């Protein structure tokens, strides 16, 4: 897989124009049927969000190859994140109709997409979570699949945000144990953290777990403070 000097940056940093150069490079390298340059009117960040089914739909003849070729480029050398603006930090479950519209305007420049008419999703965030991927495709044939997968990553980073708040709340907890503790509380970060702090303080005291629950509640969840009292008690 010998890519040209201008396509040797990681695909995540490809511009819209880079994507088009990569398509013309691929069709001549593998004798693929010619594809239209506008079939992937997006930058590298959006390209990496597409599924393999999205590639098949956009290109019925060379989509499969294109996707696998993209994966062979990703295996060559290695974290893309969604830099959400401050007004789009509320979870989509609480998005308004105007929040969805700003989300579309932000997405268009962030992924170098074709213009998305504001009227494409005349709805609040609560209705957006019920739309299927095919509804996204219908409403925006140029970018609907990107927009759907973008929404899924926003919904997934909230859970990972919660896992990190748990593990980094007390030392000694692995990333898996935090996710395990978070699922036991049904997603309650505050309860998962409280359970971890009670367990660590219970391990250091010869007293009951309920006694460890009240000491922490008094010390306002300062495990170090509550550990100092327990350690001094005989």
């Amino acid at each position: 897989i010998r890519l040209p000097a201008h396509l040797r940056l990681q695909p995540i940093y490809w511009s819209r124009d880079d994507v088009a150069q990569w398509l013309k490079w691929a069709e001549n390298e593998f004798s693929l049927s010619p594809i239209d340059s506008n079939t992937f009117e997006m930058n590298g960040k959006a390209l990496l969000l597409l599924t393999k089914e999205d590639f098949r739909y956009r290109s019925p003849h060379s989509g499969d190859e294109l996707y696998e070729l993209l994966q062979h480029i990703l295996k060559q050398r290695p974290s893309t994140s969604i830099r959400l603006p401050a007004h789009l930090r509320l979870q989509p479950i609480y998005w308004s109709r105007d929040d969805v519209a700003q989300w579309l305007k932000w997405a268009e420049n962030e992924f170098s997409l074709s213009p998305i008419d504001s009227n494409t999703f005349e709805m609040n965030g609560k209705a957006l979570l019920l739309l299927t991927k095919e509804d996204f495709r219908y409403r925006s044939p140029h970018s609907g699949d990107v927009l759907y997968e973008l929404l899924q990553h926003i919904l997934g980073g909230e859970l990972q945000r919660k896992i990190m708040e748990v593990e980094l709340s007390v030392h000694g907890v692995t990333h898996q144990e935090a996710q395990t503790a978070l699922g036991a509380t049904g997603g309650d970060v505050v309860s998962a953290i409280r359970n971890l702090k009670v367990d660590q303080l219970f391990h250091l005291s010869s007293r009951s777990r309920a006694d460890a629950w009240r000491i922490l509640e008094h010390y306002q969840w300062d495990l170090s403070a509550a550990s100092r009292y327990v350690l001094a008690r005989p």
